[PDB]
């Protein structure tokens, strides 16, 4: 009954993918961004200038107020609200209802984006980072428990406007080609995985392989970057820099700040390496790896002057709170949360990107020694 299901995700490109739900009796139709980074329902129940519309509690005949306040705070903006449960469904879903935790969201900061046309967000992730603490069960909690809906969903996002699939229940085998790659959910909170080993056009860059997971690696369709652990980032860097050396870059575009401009149709993706993130695998000393080509990392924006050229942002940056593989490297794959078997698969998209001589690649088996040493502690 998959087929329901494909292409029900929307979005422009850098502004997040979303599905349409509806919340509350009557139905409430509302955009929500699906993130695999938080655990917290959270809806616009308050008008704001970004909001075409959210939901109105008092319409509502099901809602039920708890009489709690909650706030979250990510990377990028936050917002504090009301909780309250109320009925829920996925049109474009499985074909159930359920009763689920929502944060009625009356205050924002940064948020909300103007013209991604969302109106919430649904955090995927484990209840052990919901807030205000780990007794808010999240949605799909809801779902797995209230339903017959099995424990895990699939994800395709498809790149640059955009759109893709949330298979809620199972795993669609006409999204993918080639086989499924596995690697361990290492700790049910975020989607936490451990990397182990990284290549730039096949060059390992020989760096302790803890660094890759300082302090965490995790799977993040809610953040569009690749964003690396400084001391890789630099590395990884400093390394797309050699190998691109051939064009002249301002320095802030490595930064992410200012585009890099070509005329149309010859941007040289040719002097862009391939990055390879190897994974921890299902069996002892096994690992598998994903191969991100760079039209994934150079994202394409409008273009800023009175030109029609073809105008990229550099779509890896640093953090200081580990790995997250966001959209950007989810949008070569199909990504399927395992959560029964707590366990992430990666295959070829069938919406892949497409290089002149090279493509995105899932591969295996990898012999890799000592990978229980890469988790950081
Ligand atoms: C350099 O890039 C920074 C960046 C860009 C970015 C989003 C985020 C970060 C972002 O913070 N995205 C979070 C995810 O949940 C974050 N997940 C990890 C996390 C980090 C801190 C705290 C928590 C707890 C709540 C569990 C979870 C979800 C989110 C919040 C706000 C807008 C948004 C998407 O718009 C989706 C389009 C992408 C917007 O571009």
């Amino acid at each position: 009954s998959f087929v329901e299901m494909v292409d029900n995700l929307r979005g422009k490109s850098g502004q997040g993918y979303y599905v349409e739900m509806t919340v509350g009796s009557p139905p409430q139709t509302l955009n929500i961004l699906v993130d695999t980074g938080s655990s917290n329902f959270a809806v616009g129940a308050a008008p704001h200038p970004f909001l075409h519309r959210y939901y109105q509690r008092q319409l509502s005949s099901t809602y039920r107020d708890l009489r709690k306040g909650v706030y979250v705070p990510y990377t990028q903006g936050k917002w504090e609200g009301e909780l309250g449960t109320d009925l829920v469904s996925i049109p474009h879903g499985p074909n159930v209802t359920v009763r689920a935790n929502i944060a009625a969201i009356t205050e924002s900061d940064k948020f909300f984006i103007n013209g991604s046309n969302w109106e919430g967000i649904l955090g995927l992730a484990y209840a052990e980072i919901a807030r205000p603490d780990d007794s808010l069960e999240p949605f799909f909690d809801s779902l797995v428990k209230q339903t017959h809906v099995p424990n895990l969903f699939s994800l395709q996002l498809c790149g640059a406007s955009v759109g893709g699939s949330m298979i809620i229940g199972g795993i669609d085998h006409s999204l993918y080609t080639g086989s499924l790659w596995y690697t361990p959910i290492r700790r049910e909170w975020y989607y936490e995985v451990i990397i182990v080993r990284v290549e730039i056009n096949g060059q390992d860059l020989k760096m302790d392989c803890k660094e890759y997971n300082y302090d965490k690696s995790i799977v993040d369709s809610g953040t569009t970057n690749l964003r690396l652990p400084k001391k890789v980032f630099e590395a990884a860097v400093k390394s797309i820099k050699a190998a691109s050396s051939t064009e002249k870059f301002p320095d802030g575009f490595w930064l992410g700040e200012q585009l890099v401009c070509w005329q149309a149709g010859t941007t040289p993706w040719n002097i862009f390496p391939v990055i390879s993130l190897y994974l921890m695998g299902e069996v002892t000393n096994q690992s598998f790896r994903i191969t991100i080509l760079p039209q994934q990392y150079l994202r394409p924006v409008e273009d800023v002057a009175t030109s029609q050229d073809d105008c990229y942002k550099f779509a890896i940056s640093q953090s200081s709170t580990g790995t997250v593989m966001g959209a950007v490297i989810m949008e070569g794959f199909y990504v399927v949360f395992d959560r029964a078997r707590k366990r992430i698969g990666f295959a070829v998209s069938a919406c892949h990107v497409h290089d002149e001589f090279r493509t995105a690649a899932v591969e295996g088996p990898f012999v890799t020694l000592d990978m229980e040493d890469c988790g950081y502690n």
